[PDB]
């Protein structure tokens, strides 16, 4: 599978060893035949599992979530999605890797999908061979794969609230749950429930995974609860998985806001994913799969599909050549390729409000698009009234740069910018003009 013009899918079920038996096997060959390559990591947590199952082998880690020390005569790089997409869209040279393979790749997030679109694009030009590893490829209609044991799947109604009366099989549970949660917010009430039980409860969420995820090793714990990130690689010592089946969705209206939609069904990937959890130990049958709801393709018209396009548009292939995505996800979105391509000075402040900003993909795009400047943040209070952000049911505050306190009224609304008390947090630090 190594060969140029070869985009290979390794499907294998989930636990069945893709990431500790496979990768290892595919890196020993890629270096045997001096092939440039690159892994591509989701997380910083899955970097580190990867540098277990290649120890001994000469990899360059490009993440600080690993120290070691590099020898210089690394020919097979390491890093996170993230990163291959940041490198790709800052004025920094990226090699042109002979072999590209891809941990996790049915990651959504904008920066995953657009390293999809660059990679195969470079394979369909014949310049490269890629390896995406997922048991849930782009597509899949099976939310109940194989497992390494038995799992015993139950359609239940999951709470999504806290509850008094009339779940107590939640609680009636001896062992470790695993509890995926549309929201960081609804994650909290269910964990604020579960503590007043008497339950031990570790929360995760995209901002927090890193830290949080090493409470899930350090301690004993009772639940988990978390978001839709835990459904890359997270791996936990559990012997039944909760699942809501519900999501949020970022949608796009009328081209000029974003709200979070839903909570919504997840699509059969997801599904599949979460319920992937558990089941992992031969020597365990019996996990338990207790969902509360169907699957859906949640995924068209998503927010991340056209934001995976913004930044496509603005990374270099060849001449005028933009990146297409990925042909089995190119139909989540309406967008004709080159649409988004900004100009040098607008380009690199796109960047910037991404990069340095922490502000989403679309939203830096209006910002960058408009023609202001990284450090212009007036932008943030000329809105209109409805585009007004609450905090505690009272119109969120913030001292501005020029020391006057003022109302944060964005010119353009994006729902994720305050989703949850720590997202808004970080866009009243850039409102402020902190970073
Ligand atoms: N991939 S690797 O680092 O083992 C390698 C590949 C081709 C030549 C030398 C070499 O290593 C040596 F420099 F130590």
């Amino acid at each position: 599978m190594l060969k140029k013009k070869q985009l290979t899918v390794l499907d294998l079920h989930p636990g069945a060893g893709k990431t500790r038996r496979v990768l290892p096997e595919i890196v020993r060959e890629a270096i045997k035949k001096r092939l440039r390559t690159v892994i591509l990591a989701p997380t910083r947590v899955v970097a580190a599992e990867m540098e277990e199952a290649l120890r001994g082998l000469p990899v360059r880690y490009m993440t600080t979530a690993v120290n070691v020390t590099h020898s210089g005569t690394e020919i097979v790089d390491l890093m996170c999605h993230a990163t291959f997409t940041s490198r790709l869209l800052q004025p920094i040279r990226v090699p042109n890797y002979n072999l590209n393979i891809m941990d996790e790749a049915h990651f959504t997030d904008p920066s995953s999908i657009a390293a999809r679109g660059y990679i195969s694009t470079r394979v369909e030009m014949g310049e490269a061979a890629a390896i995406f590893m997922t048991a849930t490829p782009p597509g899949t209609r099976d939310a109940f794969p194989d497992s390494n044991s038995p799992i015993m799947d139950t359609e239940v109604e999951v709470p999504e609230r806290a509850w008094s009366s009339g779940f107590d099989w939640v609680t009636d549970h001896s062992g470790k749950t695993v509890w995926f949660v549309p929201s960081v917010r609804n994650g909290n009430e269910i964990a604020a429930c579960l503590t007043k039980a008497g339950k031990r409860v570790i929360q995760l969420s995209r901002k927090t995974f890193e830290t949080e995820f090493q409470k899930t090793k350090n301690q004993e714990w009772d639940f988990v609860i978390t978001t839709d990130i835990s459904e890359m690689g997270a791996n936990f010592k559990a012997d039944r998985v909760i699942d809501s089946r519900r999501c949020l969705k970022p949608v796009i209206l009328d081209g000029e806001r974003v709200i979070l939609a839903g909570p919504m069904p997840v699509t059969h990937a997801s599904a599949a994913q979460r319920r992937g959890r558990i089941g992992r130990n031969p020597n365990k049958p019996g996990d338990e799969y207790m969902y509360g709801g169907g699957c859906a393709e949640t995924d068209e018209g998503h927010a991340h599909w056209l934001e995976a396009r913004m930044l496509l548009d603005n990374i270099y292939l060849q001449d005028g050549l933009i990146a297409s995505l990925y042909r089995p996800e190119a139909d989540k979105v309406a967008a004709i390729e080159g649409e988004f391509k900004l100009r040098t000075e607008q380009r690199k402040t796109f960047v910037e409000l991404m990069k340095r900003g922490d502000l989403p993909v679309w939203l830096a795009y209006q910002v960058a698009s408009a023609g202001i400047t990284y450090t212009d943040r007036r932008w943030c209070f000329d809105g209109t009234t409805n585009n007004t952000i609450m905090e505690d049911s009272v119109p969120a505050e913030v001292w501005t740069k020029y020391g006057e306190k003022r109302v944060l009224k964005p010119r353009w609304m994006d729902a994720r910018v305050c989703s949850d008390h720590a997202a808004l947090k970080s866009f009243k630090e850039f409102a402020a003009g902190k970073r």
